[PDB]
């Protein structure tokens, strides 16, 4: 009854298990490597043990040493974006549970997928370099060799040389900093994670960094010209940190620091333990996307302590912190509001679906990765149809603080774990019992393997959303005698997020007319919003509509940041405008060599260009 990660080529859980990384590490900045040494404790879940195999990607090896003496390796050929199988032969046959040392020398490739490199111009401070990682999901064996699954978890040190100028970060609780003996110019920082984790949550930043304290626990850490902003924007994280606790169970990881990278970094935020790492497109001025440091902080229990076994079972992950998520919102600002965002989420995953088609395979909640590339396969469906599933067993067995007694008890039951949909399933009956009936009634095929929208919708309190759907309806059923009668009074009483659902709502039905788009901008200046979310929808809505004069603008905002969300849809957009198409193509050229690795890959694969 063994499980298979189809995206990994190391060897499985099964046969060993890595208990522990010691990293060393020199980051150069000229040559765009990491260098060093990984040392993998390794314990053999098998009797004979002879050899073991490790996910590389693009890595160079110099040599594996076991009890002090080289051993012999053998590096497969390339299995596109998985990367390439290493063999390591194994000097002394082990054990049953026995553990070893496997200490191998590497080097990252400049292209590592894992990495991005940034030149001192795009960064702040414009005078010194920038380097940070993103591993999830299988970017960890383009830093160094490991069995890169998620089913094996580990803990960690780490000592990482950089130029003395510069300041590194890791997944991790700080351990000091020295001067490098073997190079003046450079400082060792020392990191060390107690906690076992996946090692997809290892993560590294290097760059001119410093920090402010804004709780018992947390420090933002940013360039100069952005503490004080980052400081006042997630001000509420201690808050939000006392909440998640009251709900999920203690916090097990000691610090919960921020850190706010450059515009191009590709996600709304990464849970790194110990350190979240956040998009500064969250700088809204006015806390209003807090939301997000709300998941991260929720994924310090669903992710980081139960975590999916296998991506197939990514919905385990995201669709536990959507659901706690809202329930921190719901807390701070009321369950309406809760009602609200959940009702935006199955708006989110309408779109999402019908941008896949309604019978595509990654609209199903778990999915097959056999061969898929997880980054293509990303998408909100595991987070939304992942949270519609279980707002719609809350309502079935009873409301949320019934609900929420099951998520605590399933935190503590699988905490330091990996589990699959069967594992997480087995559960809800075990905590349910008394109430299989109920349980028996969902139509668990459809929802669980079934492509398309949900069997059922949930229900939703209205309230908030009303005077949004009202407005986008006047707009839609408006000829050009309506227009106007349409006036800047209109948003009097509609806060930053029912603006956000409002054009969401709008944009659902684009495009519109391009006189109703001209007016919309005359008595509403939407263009004057830097509300990161609302300028993304309303960019969409002036392309989609054919708008011109939003050709620059949308093009500004596709590349002067980089989170996925944004840059995709945009560069999509644009290129489907005939007006802005061969423009479209042009800015992505110009601009790949510069982008993320995976953004690039997949702005290109989205305009099919390369
Ligand atoms: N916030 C970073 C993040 O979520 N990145 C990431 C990258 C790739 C991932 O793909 C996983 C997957 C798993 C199931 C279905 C589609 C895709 C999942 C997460
Ligand atoms: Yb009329
Ligand atoms: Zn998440």
């Amino acid at each position: 009854p063994e499980i298979v990660d189809t995206c990994s080529l190391a060897s499985p859980a099964s046969v060993c298990r890595t208990k522990h990384l010691h990293l060393r590490c020199s980051v150069d900045f000229t040559r765009r490597t990491l260098t060093g040494t990984a040392a993998l404790t390794v314990q053999s879940q098998e009797d004979n043990l002879r050899s073991l195999v490790l996910d590389t990607k693009d890595l160079t090896i110099e040599k594996v040493v076991i009890n002090g003496q080289e051993v012999k390796y053998a590096l497969g050929e390339r299995q596109s974006y998985k990367g390439s199988p290493m063999e390591i032969s194994l000097p002394i046959a082990l054990s049953k549970n026995q553990e070893i040392v496997i200490e191998i020398s590497f080097e990252t490739s400049p292209k590592s997928s894992a990495l991005q490199w940034l030149t001192p111009e795009q960064t702040s401070g414009k005078e010194h370099p920038y380097l940070f990682s993103q591993c999830q999901a299988i970017h960890c064996r383009a830093i160094l060799p490991c069995q890169d699954t998620p089913s094996v978890k580990l803990t960690y040190t780490a000592e990482v040389s950089v130029p003395k100028e510069l300041v590194a970060l890791m997944s991790a609780i700080r351990d000091g900093e020295t001067p490098d003996p073997e190079d003046p110019s450079r400082k060792i920082y020392k990191f060390i994670q107690k906690v076992p984790i996946p090692c997809y949550l290892i993560a590294l930043v290097v760059g001119a960094l410093e920090s402010r304290q804004i709780g018992p626990r947390t420090l933002v850490w940013s360039e100069k010209e952005q503490v004080e902003k980052s400081a006042y924007e997630f001000s509420e994280t201690e808050s939000m940190l006392k909440i998640a606790e009251d709900l999920g169970g203690p916090y097990v990881w000691g610090q919960y620091d921020l850190l706010v990278l450059p515009p191009s970094f590709p996600y709304g935020g990464m849970e790194n333990p110990c350190l979240t790492f956040v998009t500064p497109t969250l700088l809204a001025g006015d806390k209003s996307l807090s939301n997000v440091i709300a998941h991260e902080i929720s994924h310090s229990w669903t992710g980081n302590l139960v975590t999916n076994k296998t991506w197939d079972h990514f919905w385990l992950n995201e669709g536990h912190t959507v659901y706690l998520e809202r329930h921190i919102c719901g807390r701070l600002f009321g369950e309406k509001f809760r009602h609200f965002n959940a009702l935006g989420g199955w708006g989110e995953l309408q779109n999402s679906v019908k941008t896949f088609g309604e019978t595509h395979p990654f609209t199903k909640l778990v999915v097959d990765l056999t061969d898929i590339d997880p980054d293509v396969a990303y998408s909100s469906v595991p987070y939304e149809k992942g949270f519609a599933l279980l707002f719609y067993l809350e309502q079935l067995l009873g409301g949320p603080e019934i609900f929420l007694g099951f998520l605590k008890a399933y935190v503590e039951k699988f905490s330091y774990k990996s589990i699959t949909t069967d594992d997480w399933k087995d559960f809800l009956y075990s905590y349910f019992k008394d109430k299989v009936d109920v349980l028996n009634q969902v139509d668990w095929n459809a929802w669980l393997y079934s492509p398309g929208l949900p069997p059922i919708k949930p229900n939703y309190d209205m309230t908030l959303t009303n005077a949004c759907i009202a407005l986008s309806q006047r707009w839609i059923t408006a000829k050009e005698d309506d227009l106007n009668s349409f006036n800047a009074t209109d948003l009097k009483d509609l806060s930053s997020h029912q603006l956000n659902e409002f054009l969401a709502q709008t944009l659902q039905r684009a495009p519109l007319p391009l006189g109703h788009i001209k007016r919309m901008q005359e008595v509403y200046n939407f263009n004057a919003i830097n509300n990161s979310e609302i300028r993304f929808r309303w960019l969409r809505l002036c392309i989609q509509s054919k708008w011109e004069d939003a050709i620059p603008l949308a093009l500004k905002m596709a590349t002067e940041q980089g989170r996925m969300k944004f840059t995709r849809p945009l560069f999509k957009d644009l290129a489907a405008f005939d007006k802005s198409h061969d423009q479209a193509v042009r800015t992505y050229q110009e601009h790949k060599a510069s982008m993320h690795p995976v953004t690039a890959m997949l702005v290109g694969k989205d305009l099919k260009v390369d």
